[PDB]
């Protein structure tokens, strides 16, 4: 006898997770032609954290037909950020690289966006499977094959094969934990703590849209309007100073909100109308980011910090770069190592910008022009540009000469 496999299925690609970066690297690859599984433990839509976007997302979503889409369903949209950071708010405008052409990106409550991006993926020929915890991945020697899965309430789990699997579990981090390979950001251990306000007040004009970042002693507050009548409010700070304060992360985020100038003046007549929600311990990079017949993309491969708003934009990027590089590794399997080591040293000198600009910005001892002076020193080192234009370059999620996220 054999364990024989009822019903069993083969196909091209098989993306675990159907967040930002799963549902755009499985809709993109089936625009391609290929036969793609997209596994999802959730049902969607589905609540989750992190809603400021930046134009560096505009150019995936227009790959995948959804500019318009965006604006049908009437999301908020961000013309720039307000920062009040460093030694009232100063601010920057999207329009103010790429010569103006990235004039907004959204403002968006996750679980419709990302029901968006998925519903899109099935429309471009994703099987999407609902309910689908992947347990662990399939092997023949070292080479990924395929998947085993278990779906909800149901008691036998299912084997499938693929001929590359993509893991995008975001900070579920499936294949990190796997092949033990998660490499943390020490310095970057942070907890986050939010929550829901009607009432606040919004800015004046294309500025209602705007992110504000707010500078505390040892922590900073966002606040993101969804809406004219909702508001993101989160305060994040190290591990080591919540627990040194003895507040639960809940008071410290109310001790916050009142304390602070700006975020505490716009909360005026405001009314907290949802839970409190936590995370933490989001920051870091695995050891790799492919090998025989696998790749990760979006969190599940890296992520920074939710200062300056990049992580759907990376993952996005991802989602654009990893289904080009599995396409090409597809149609010329002998090249499938290489093309995925291309894809991976890609996503690291983008990702290292971010990270080492995020890393300098946490410094709240220098001034909006050390802040833009900054950023050319990572991106424009022999100065091409002015510093106003590398800072917003950078904090747009574009990379000049990147095809996922060009500078237009
Ligand atoms: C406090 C906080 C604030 C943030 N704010 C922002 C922001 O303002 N802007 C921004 O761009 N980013 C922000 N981020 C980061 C952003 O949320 C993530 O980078 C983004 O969700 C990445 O998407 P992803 O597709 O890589 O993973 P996710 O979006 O998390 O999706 C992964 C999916 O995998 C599924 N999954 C996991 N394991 C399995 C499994 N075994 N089988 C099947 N399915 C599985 C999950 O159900 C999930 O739907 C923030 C993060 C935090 C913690
Ligand atoms: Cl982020």
């Amino acid at each position: 006898g054999s364990h024989m496999n009822n019903g069993h299925e083969e196909y091209d690609v098989i993306v675990v997770g159907g967040g930002p970066a799963g549902s755009s690297a499985a809709g993109l690859l089936a625009l391609n032609g290929h036969s793609v599984l997209l596994l999802e433990r959730d049902k969607f839509p589905r609540y989750h954290i992190g809603e400021s976007l930046i134009t560096g997302v505009l150019p995936t979503l227009a790959r995948l037909g959804l500019t318009e889409r965006m604006e049908q369903l009437g999301f908020q949209r961000k013309y720039g950020g307000s920062l009040l950071w460093g030694k009232k708010p100063w601010t920057f405008k999207f329009r103010e690289t790429g010569n103006g052409k990235y004039e907004y990106a959204y403002q968006v409550r996750r679980a419709d966006f990302d029901a968006l991006l998925l519903d899109r993926a099935r429309e471009l020929g994703v099987t999407v499977l609902e309910g689908a915890s992947v347990k662990e991945p399939l092997f023949d020697g070292d080479r990924m094959v395929g998947v085993r899965y278990s779906v909800r309430n149901e008691a036998e789990t299912v084997d499938v094969s693929g001929k590359i699997t993509i893991d995008a579990t975001g900070q579920q981090r499936w294949l990190g934990r796997h092949f033990d390979m998660v490499e943390w950001h020490e310095d970057l251990r942070n907890i986050a703590a939010w929550s829901y306000y009607q009432g606040g007040l919004r800015y004046e004009g294309e500025t209602e849209g705007n992110i504000l970042t707010e500078n505390r002693p040892h922590g900073w507050l966002w606040y993101i309007p969804l809406s004219k009548d909702i508001t993101s409010i989160g305060y994040v700070t190290p591990s080591s100073r919540l627990a040194e304060s003895g507040l639960t992360p809940e008071a410290m985020l109310d001790k916050q909100i009142a304390e602070s100038s700006e975020v505490g003046r716009l909360t005026a007549n405001a009314r907290r109308v949802d839970i409190y929600r936590t995370a933490r311990d989001w920051s870091y990079v695995c050891e790799r980011f492919s090998g025989p017949g696998y790749a990760l993309v979006g969190d599940a491969a890296a992520f920074i910090d939710p200062l300056l708003s990049t992580g759907v934009t990376l993952a996005m990027r991802g989602g654009s770069t990893v289904s080009r590089a599995v396409h090409e590794a597809l149609v010329d399997p002998a090249k499938e190592r290489d093309t995925l080591q291309t894809y991976e040293d890609s996503y690291r000198d983008f990702l290292n910008s971010l990270l080492e600009f995020v890393r300098f910005f946490y410094d709240r001892t220098k001034g909006q022009k050390d802040y833009h002076v900054g950023a050319q020193a990572i991106i424009d080192p022999d100065k091409h540009f002015p510093a106003n234009v590398d800072f917003v370059t950078l904090v747009s999620g574009l990379a000049r000469g990147d095809d996922a996220v060009d500078v237009p």
